[PDB]
């Protein structure tokens, strides 16, 4: 039997869940409160320059998950693109993430890989048994100089907290590289959709069993008209923020246009705390197969997400997780709804991860129909 | 009607011409004086370390020709790979080709693309009206500091001549990229074959109608036993060097083994004339999908190609070109032979260009049979 399915959000989570269910006979209704599909992966062209802008931040696809990679290759033409980030600090321009070139330039050396290991082991404090803070992780592995140049001010700008108050886990993600590889991501598959993500999501959304209504906020009354609801909007919002708002950072993107090449690369970080934006992005460099004389650029600023700002990065410290636990115990009591995605589960999720989880969620739901088991509220852990 | 083809050389020129024709019926005899196939593209695994070594120096595949790309993808699995070269001079490590990073690092600046254009325009030596040498052209374009750090020394080593001895026309464009792009090659397709060029050519060569004999020299007396000869060996040698030897640079490779990552990139250039090698190459870096604890490296030394050396880079200056012209006008009176390849034609040819010209050559020969026309001696200009 064909089921009636409400899906709240037309970003990757809604779109991929909808597509998998559509293809199996169910009637899928996808709503989104914005006037366009795509969620935070949405891109659109700038009128004047015709530059394709990644509206809610640069979005670089990267994955080791070949199943996911083949899936999106069914919906776009993936162009090779290797993200290579630069940084300006101390009157110089460096390569990130920290590599043998960054090391040799910063200390004015011509170390080989093994000489650079010895120079960095010497700067690091191997007396720290198990770093508990971001700061201690930097002192342990990269040393004071590298830390204060590349990480301290930059991290303070992103998080609005001292690094001695942030977990080690943030920097554990980012080892020093003792060769000349300056690819930002190590994933086996990396690229950018030739006609953009909006178009990719449009192809995912393109089926006979899917109706998509925009400018349409979810209404708690609707649930009864459907067999199941998939919700990728904010968890706290669905509960009227009755216990408080989940803490996020937000970003302000300050637009400017330049005639020519403003910086010569897609991403420039500004490591100094005394430079108020975290970075400048030059969006035409995200589509190097195209040529554009005019250029759309953004200065990006980080700050605490207030009531009417878009939530970007979830903060997820003790207070935030105590608040989450309260919404979760409301959530565990529900029937015929599943909360999914970055907003629905209060997790930062890359595009490929979001896709893989959306495929699994559809599969769980389909399996639950044929086994006549109830569909759980979450198909992922958040304890 | 089935032709007896002799093809001199089992590198890309002969392999590709040979397969195109073997597939339309002709009997193809390929010979090569060396003891392995592949010509200068040949690779092989080093015994101690198992690193795939590029025996005649690094070979990176790159093209904008998608027909050529699809063609090698039939005979190999192409892995992605983007060449990015580092260079050590004056106690610093830089990015090449010269780019906005090289410039900011070199001068200690944080220039944007356009401020950097303004910076190089001032450094450019503007008192030099009408430059005649490579030296003067470089000086006018980018000034003394950049010229002497990155060009003067490396030119001396690479060409065995001072840039004052070479023509201004050798570099027609200001050589700075005013962006952060440090991909050495700008081609749409770039990659490395997962199992090596030798296996790729071994696959091009695998046909019933193709016999390959190695350790086998061409001998003029052979010509009479075949209907056509495709010749990829050196044009001057084919005619006994009767007018002189075409000028080339040759390269010496000095092998060492390091346990670890010796330098942390495939290719490190040394710009200084006081360092006698041109580059150090670390070959495992040409196969990043592979992991190796032991690493095979080479210091590369460039010198004049003398009579017993392998010819690498064609010098192609005034005298060499006049000299080439003489063998060309002898070749123009040959019949039943076509000269092809970097050696048969005295050109530096990429792998992709060489494959495209081979496919076209076989086709021109196929067409000439069906149309009853004579095959030309050269299939390019
Ligand atoms: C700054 C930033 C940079 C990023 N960069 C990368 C990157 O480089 N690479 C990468 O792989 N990933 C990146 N990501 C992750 C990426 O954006 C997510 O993977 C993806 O957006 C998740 O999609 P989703 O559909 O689950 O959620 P979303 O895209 O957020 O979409 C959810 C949808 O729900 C709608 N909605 C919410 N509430 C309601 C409501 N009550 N009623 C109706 N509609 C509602 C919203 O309007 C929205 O359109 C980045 C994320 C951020 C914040
Ligand atoms: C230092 C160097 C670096 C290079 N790097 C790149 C690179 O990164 N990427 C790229 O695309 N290309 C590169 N190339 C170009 C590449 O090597 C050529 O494209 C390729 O070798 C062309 O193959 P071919 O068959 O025409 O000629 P060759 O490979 O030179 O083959 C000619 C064959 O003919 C044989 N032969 C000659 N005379 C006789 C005779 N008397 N009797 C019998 N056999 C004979 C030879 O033994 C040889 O095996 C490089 C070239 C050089 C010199
Ligand atoms: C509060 C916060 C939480 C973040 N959580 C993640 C995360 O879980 N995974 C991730 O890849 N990036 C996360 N990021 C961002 C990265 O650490 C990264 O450095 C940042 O997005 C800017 O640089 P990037 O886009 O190159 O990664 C977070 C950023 C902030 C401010
Ligand atoms: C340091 C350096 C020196 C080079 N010297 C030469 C040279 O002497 N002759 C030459 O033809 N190319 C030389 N090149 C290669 C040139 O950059 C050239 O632009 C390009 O590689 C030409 O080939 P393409 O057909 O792939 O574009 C040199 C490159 C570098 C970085
Ligand atoms: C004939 C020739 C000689 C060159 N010699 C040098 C050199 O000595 N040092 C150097 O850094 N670059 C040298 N170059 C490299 C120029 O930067 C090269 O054209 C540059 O890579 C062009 O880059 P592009 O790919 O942006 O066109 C040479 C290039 C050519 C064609
Ligand atoms: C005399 C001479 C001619 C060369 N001609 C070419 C050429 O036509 N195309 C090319 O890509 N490289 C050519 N090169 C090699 C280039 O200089 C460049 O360095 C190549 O990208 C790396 O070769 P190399 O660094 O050993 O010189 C030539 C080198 C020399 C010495």
């Amino acid at each position: 039997k064909s089921k009636k399915i409400l899906i709240v959000g037309a970003g990757f989570s809604g779109a991929v869940i909808g597509r998998q269910l559509a293809e199996k006979g169910h009637q899928v209704h996808i709503i989104d409160q914005r006037d366009h599909i795509g969620g935070n992966s949405y891109d659109a062209r700038d009128s004047e320059t015709n530059v394709m802008v990644h509206v809610y931040g640069p979005h670089i696809f990267h994955t080791d998950n070949e199943t996911v990679w083949n899936y999106i290759n069914k919906h776009a033409e993936m162009m090779p693109y290797v993200n290579r980030v630069k940084a300006t600090v101390n009157g110089q321009v460096f390569s990130l993430p920290i590599n043998l070139h960054t090391i040799n330039q910063f200390f004015s050396k011509t170390c080989s890989p093994d000489e650079a290991r010895a120079l960095i082991a010497e700067k690091g404090d191997s007396t720290i048994a198990d770093p508990q803070t971001f700061e201690e992780q930097a002192l342990r592995f990269i040393g004071k100089e590298l830390y204060e140049a590349f990480f301290k001010g930059y991290t303070i700008k992103q998080w609005g907290m001292q690094p001695s108050e942030l977990p080690a886990s943030i920097l554990k993600r980012l080892p020093v590289r003792f060769n000349y590889d300056d690819n930002y991501f190590n994933h086996k598959f990396q690229g950018m959709p030739k006609c953009g993500y909006t178009q990719m999501i449009k192809s995912i959304l393109n089926h006979e069993n899917i109706k998509v209504d925009l400018q349409r906020e979810f209404i708690v009354d609707e649930r009864t008209h459907y067999d199941h609801v998939f919700y990728s909007g904010p968890l706290d919002a669905f509960y009227g923020y009755q216990y408080g708002r989940l803490g996020y950072r937000t970003l302000d993107f300050k637009k400017f246009i330049y005639q020519g090449d403003y910086q010569g690369c897609a991403v420039m970080n500004y490591c100094s705390v005394d430079v108020p934006y975290t970075r400048i992005t030059e969006h035409k460099y995200f589509s190097p197969w195209e040529q554009h004389d005019g250029s759309v650029c953004y200065k990006e600023y980080s700050r605490a997400c207030e009531e009417n700002d878009i939530p970007y990065y979830p903060i997820r410290q003790m207070g935030e997780m105590a608040l989450l636990e309260k919404y979760l115990s409301l959530a565990e009591n529900e029937t015929n709804i599943t909360f999914v995605g970055r907003l629905g589960t209060y997790r930062y999720l890359d595009m490929d991860v979001t896709i893989a989880e959306a495929l699994k969620t559809a599969e769980v739901y389909l399996n639950s129909l044929t086994d006549n088991q109830p569909m759980p509220v979450f198909t992922v852990s958040v304890g």
